[PDB]
């Protein structure tokens, strides 16, 4: 059965409600990003309207197959009528085709769902600048104040001069990054523009990074491992095993494997600087750990937060224990309180 977090009040709506059956009530079922916890559900026998941006509907159609009958793509920035209620996407700043989904009710009441998002300055010159918001259906991954990591621009300023420094001293050096879902392409495409080569990976990964409408894609990733040094390769291999067992496929083109294991937050952000930061180290292989997070850091959030002045704000995230449900709105109504609305 659905939770109510998922359901938006006077509407047919559902919000990343695939997991759930035939939803009583639903007449249409909104898709905010393209990733597993969202999506969990659909298939090539969905038979309800799926609305949705360009990029996340290219990845319904190649990817799961949903039938092109069902996948309605909507631009962003554009006040669009969905089953006579006027809706609007917005850039949610997480990974590609990611948005956020303010719905203007019939009643007067305006709704705004985060979906997955990091806060920025920039969408207070959205279309969100024009009008009041009643409730916000908040993205709470990092709500907590302990919950701090660098700008996405100081993370790939390391990894590009970490990649860079260590090729330059060894021309015979592989860099291999992890990937596990869409998001983070900075991360290997940065490192692999500063070296002059493509980004080499599987059948797989490269049908999905050609759903995604990056410009001059076919200019810098490849399914010919041998012409590339930059490989990407499952999260999961992204250990002194999996790395060792790679290179010894390589065919002793290479003698050093320098790689990238993107993360979220981990509690080593609690002490040390981006610029601080060390390897692990076995032999000829060392793994970087960097915090490139596509989710607000708690600063970020509350910025963003105490901007709109919400009404009522439902969080999406963390909902499942008292003690962190408890912890969250203590924070909404500091924030409240120090702020005056
Ligand atoms: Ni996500």
């Amino acid at each position: 059965t659905c939770p109510f977090y998922k359901k938006i009040p006077g509407t047919g709506f559902t919000v990343d409600a695939f997991q759930y059956g035939v939803v009583e009530g639903c007449t249409a079922y909104f898709l905010t990003h393209f990733h597993s916890d969202h999506y969990a559900g659909l298939s090539k026998h969905f038979t309800f309207p799926v609305y949705c941006s360009e990029i996340t509907g290219n990845l319904l159609k190649n990817k799961l197959h949903v039938q092109e009958q069902y996948i309605h793509p909507l631009p962003l920035d554009t006040e669009c009528i969905v089953n006579g209620v006027k809706v609007v996407l917005l850039d949610a700043n997480h990974c590609p085709g990611a948005v956020m989904i303010l719905f203007y009710l019939p009643n007067g009441t305006v709704i705004l769902h985060t979906g997955d998002f990091r806060a920025d300055p920039s969408m207070e010159r959205s279309l969100l600048a024009d009008q009041k918001v009643h409730m916000l259906y908040l993205d709470t991954t990092y709500c907590s104040p302990e919950y701090t990591f660098p700008s996405q621009q100081e993370v790939i300023r390391f990894a590009i001069n970490t990649a860079f420094e260590a090729v330059t001293l060894n021309p015979h050096a592989l860099v291999v990054c992890g990937t596990y879902s869409i998001g983070k392409e900075k991360v290997f495409l940065a490192i692999a523009d500063v070296l002059g080569s493509k980004v080499g990976m599987s059948q797989e990964k490269y049908k999905t990074l050609q759903c995604l409408n990056i410009p001059e894609i076919n200019s810098l990733i490849t399914t010919d491992m041998c012409s590339s040094l930059v490989h990407l390769l499952p999260m999961m291999q992204i250990n002194f095993k999996g790395l060792q067992s790679h290179l010894k496929k390589c065919g002793g083109k290479y003698n050093q494997i320098l790689a990238f294991r993107p993360t979220g937050w981990t509690h080593s952000n609690k002490f040390t600087r981006i610029a601080d930061v060390i390897p692990q180290t076995k032999g000829n292989i060392s793994i970087y750990g960097i915090p490139y997070s596509e989710h607000s850091s708690y600063l970020e959030m509350k910025r963003f937060v105490q901007w709109l002045k919400p009404q009522k704000i439902i969080p999406t995230v963390n909902v499942g224990t008292w003690k962190s449900r408890s912890t969250m709105e203590k924070y909404f109504r500091e924030w409240k309180l120090e702020a005056g609305y």
